[PDB]
């Protein structure tokens, strides 16, 4: 029934935060597909309040898929907003900055 959500293995780990006004959940599942296999994902981001967050996490097979796209979509501006994204270092906040 309940199941705690499954983040990212040993080795691939991607957090995918401040995604453009057409991307978002149902097309996150869509766009990073042929790059390797889905696991699990949710955006939270707290829909009522709208406070800088825009956080997201999600789960890749094996390590050969890491560094391969973790460089292809970092920088790049999709829009009015731009995506930062690394392997997982420690994690200490959910804010920007």
């Amino acid at each position: 029934g309940s199941h705690m959500q499954k983040e990212g293995p040993e080795g691939a780990n991607l957090f995918i935060y401040h995604l453009p006004q057409e991307f978002g959940d149902q097309d996150i599942l869509q766009m990073f597909m042929p790059f390797g296999n889905v696991i699990s994902a949710k955006v939270f981001i707290d829909k009522q309040t709208n406070l800088s967050k825009c956080f997201g996490f999600v789960s890749y097979d094996n390590p050969v898929s890491a560094q391969a796209a973790i460089q292809a979509m970092n920088g790049f501006q999709i829009g009015m907003k731009r995506l930062k994204v690394q392997l997982k270092r420690s994690k200490n906040d959910s804010k920007p900055y």
